[PDB]
């Protein structure tokens, strides 16, 4: 179950070669974003980029160690610099990944000083923790009164080992404790945020924003696509071929001599009345009521949308689709509605409403806040994946060999390799490339 030393070498070199440019680009993206705007996510990504670049730069030393079958073939004095450059990022990374995913989650689900403090604390924890254990209890450390270089064990003559032959009785509790705090806790935070991002999308909008998107806003009377006098947020004034009749209905509905021009507050009031009317139209129609009642929130909005555009009786004529919707036969319903004159007359809007019926999500309505929520979900999902795939096995190895010290070194070796590939997968998931 031992990897050939060449395979290990190659795996570390590949992570190094890819990780260096990837993290230089990530740092640059993050640095351009903070400097232009200045946001928490950018700060966490910058710290994650710097830490990954530090890990990256340490990897060639891990590579040559592998080629030497675990022996340290470099000056002994390099071992402490390697110690910090390699393992501080291996623990700090998870903290920054969780922070980023929490920043993205909160910024999108609930739309500077904190960020930097949080990063300082992560760094302070990792450096004091590793430094104090290492400084105190590593071979050559404060407690060692021998002629030993700091961090070097020599299990047999001529065979110095940096870190990896360290007494598990010292290294194990340190690894274990820090893995709980800086991996497993972040993992749970990241999973929580990922779930939160998904729920936020599921209920991240409503009929009002959806119809605003579909209807837009005009303050002066205009002719809709059929040529009827219309105002505000898709408010039909009249079908009549008469501007005066249109002005007269406008004035009546507001309580004022508008002269065909209204404010944004007034348009918003009408819009509210029209949506209530469309909702009341549904509830007093024997064909629409039971369908509406059986529907989740997002699909109710789609049905309200149709009624707002076509009125209760128009929508009630779609008897097959309605039946489908009540039976939760989404795709069958969509196939029917696609054949409608409605789909033929206004296909962009009809596709958006019908897609909303098929999926039950707001994805057809790519508003700024929806895309920000999508962005957040992808970042937390990517973070979850990189936590589980890369530094995950390493930290699980730390936990396992602490609880079961009977375990051999095989699992730790592989966990170190997957941990090193975090320098590749991290910059790819944080979203700051280009
Ligand atoms: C404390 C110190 C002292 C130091 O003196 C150098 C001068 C030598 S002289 C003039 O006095 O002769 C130099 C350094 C860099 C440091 C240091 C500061 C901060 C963190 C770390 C890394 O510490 C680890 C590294 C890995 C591990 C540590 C600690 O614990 C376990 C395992 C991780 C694992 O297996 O998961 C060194
Ligand atoms: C605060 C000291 C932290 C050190 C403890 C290390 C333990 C590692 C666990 C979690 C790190 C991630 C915690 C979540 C940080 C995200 C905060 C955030 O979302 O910031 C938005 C904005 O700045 C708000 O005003
Ligand atoms: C939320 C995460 C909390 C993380 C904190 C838990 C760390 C406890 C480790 C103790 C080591 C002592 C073991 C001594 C056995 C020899």
């Amino acid at each position: 179950m031992d990897l050939p030393p060449q395979l290990s070498f190659g795996l570390y070199v590949a992570a190094f070669a890819l990780g260096f440019p990837l993290n230089v680009l990530a740092i640059r993206g993050a640095t351009a974003h903070a400097r232009l705007r200045l946001t928490p996510s950018a700060v966490y990504a910058l710290n994650l980029g710097c830490s990954d670049l530090l890990l990256t730069v340490s990897l060639p030393l891990k590579a040559v160690e592998a080629l030497a079958s675990g022996a340290w073939p470099l000056p002994a004095s390099l071992c402490p610099v390697f110690a910090v450059a390699h393992f501080a990022p291996l623990y700090a990374g998870g903290g920054f990944l969780a922070a980023l995913s929490a920043a993205r989650y909160l910024g999108a689900a609930f739309p500077p000083c904190y960020s930097w403090g949080v990063c300082a604390a992560i760094w302070a924890l990792v450096l004091c923790h590793l430094g104090l254990v290492f400084g105190l209890e590593a071979p050559g450390g404060w407690l060692d009164h021998s002629n030993t270089s700091l961090g070097i064990n020599t299990p047999v003559n001529g065979s110095p080992v940096c870190l990896e032959a360290w007494d598990p009785a010292s290294a194990g509790p340190a690894r274990f404790s820090l893995s709980l705090l800086l991996f497993f806790l972040p993992l749970a935070i990241t999973a929580f945020c990922f779930v939160g991002c998904l729920r936020a999308l599921a209920r991240g909008s409503n009929i009002f924003e959806m119809l605003r998107i579909d209807e837009g806003l005009r303050l002066k009377i205009y002719k809709d696509t059929e040529g009827y006098y219309t105002i505000g947020i898709g408010h039909l004034l009249t079908k009549s071929p008469s501007l005066n009749a249109a002005k007269s209905e406008l004035d009546k509905a507001i309580g004022r001599n508008t002269n065909g021009v209204i404010t944004k507050d007034e348009a918003e009031k009408l819009f509210n009345q029209d949506v209530d009317a469309a909702v009341r139209g549904i509830l007093r129609n024997a064909k629409l009521k039971p369908v509406y009642d059986s529907l989740d929130a997002v699909r109710r909005a789609a049905l309200i949308n149709m009624v707002f555009q076509m009125g209760e009786t128009g929508v009630a004529g779609f008897t097959n689709s309605l039946r489908m919707l009540q039976q939760k036969r989404w795709d069958e319903a969509a196939v029917n509605l696609a054949k409608s004159r409605w789909y033929n007359q206004t296909p962009n809007r009809a596709k958006r409403v019908i897609t909303t019926f098929r999926t039950g999500t707001w994805d057809a309505y790519g508003s700024l806040t929806h895309r920000r929520k999508l962005r957040a979900a992808w970042v937390a999902g990517g973070a979850l994946l990189t936590l589980l795939l890369c530094v995950g096995p390493y930290n699980a190895s730390n936990v396992a060999s602490f609880l079961y010290p009977n375990l051999g070194g095989s699992w730790r070796k592989l966990g170190l390799i997957t941990g090193a590939w975090s320098v590749v997968l991290n910059p790819l998931v944080t979203g700051y490339l280009g």
